[PDB]
RNA sequence: GGAGGGAG
RNA sequence: CUCCCUCC
């Protein structure tokens, strides 16, 4: 009937903010979290340099906790004030019949089809782990200030020894670094959404 | 159950 | 840690 949790004022603000997108530009999307219970969400257009990055709190904290140690290293403490509903809102604003590019389209497909957008055409570059990540450290370097949200230490099976430490999976960096791979190098970036749209400024209060 | 991949 | 895909 309506769009949950967002008032009309900020919902129009959003819709205007997302008209800054070129419907026909190359458009990247990655997520952190399960498609059922996503936590981080990024969309990227290298052509303009503009991106949509925001956050959601997990409903399953158990599944979230494993995912953080072996994938994203996100501290649930840092999702503390995030716009409820934002995901459904942003997905709904995406242009009818859009073309998204991603890696491992199966997660992205599951999410969009759960938002009712079957109309969105998905292009999976279908790379390999070692190909796609080839621009990782440079992307993380030039672009570090854009995500401070992966605090955690992320690990991997060492063939000899069990845990080997790595660089975690940020929807945003992945978006950027996959483009770099598919375009053979690095492409200035601007957020489509205002900070107080993706995060509530929490105020001091008396507890009741 | 194995072989390989991919995702969080 | 957990999910997905392909193959026998
Ligand atoms: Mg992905
Ligand atoms: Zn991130």
């Amino acid at each position: 009937g309506f769009t949950a949790g967002l008032t009309y004022s900020q919902l129009m603000t959003l819709k205007d903010a997302m008209l800054q997108l070129d419907p026909n530009a190359k458009t990247w999307m990655d997520i952190a979290g399960r498609p059922e219970d996503p936590v981080e969400i990024a969309l990227y257009q290298p052509s303009s340099g503009c991106y949509i990055h925001f956050f959601r709190e997990p409903t399953d904290l158990k599944q979230f906790k494993q995912d953080a140690k072996y994938s994203h290293g996100i501290d649930v403490t840092d999702l503390f004030a995030t716009q409820p509903g934002l995901t459904s809102a942003v997905i709904d604003a995406l242009p009818r019949n859009m073309v998204i590019t991603c890696q491992g389209s199966d997660d992205i497909r599951k999410l969009l089809e759960s938002q009712g957008r079957k109309d969105i055409k998905l292009i999976d570059i279908a790379l390999s782990k070692t190909d796609s990540r080839k621009y990782e450290n440079a992307v993380w370097d030039q672009y570090k200030d854009l995500c401070h949200m992966h605090t955690g230490v992320v690990v991997e099976k060492k063939k000899r020894g069990g845990k080997e430490e790595i660089t975690p999976h940020c929807a945003l960096m992945d978006c950027i670094m996959f483009d770099a791979a598919v375009s053979g190098g690095l492409n200035v970036l601007r957020a489509v959404l205002p900070r107080d749209m993706v995060f509530r400024t929490s105020t001091p209060r008396v507890v009741l």
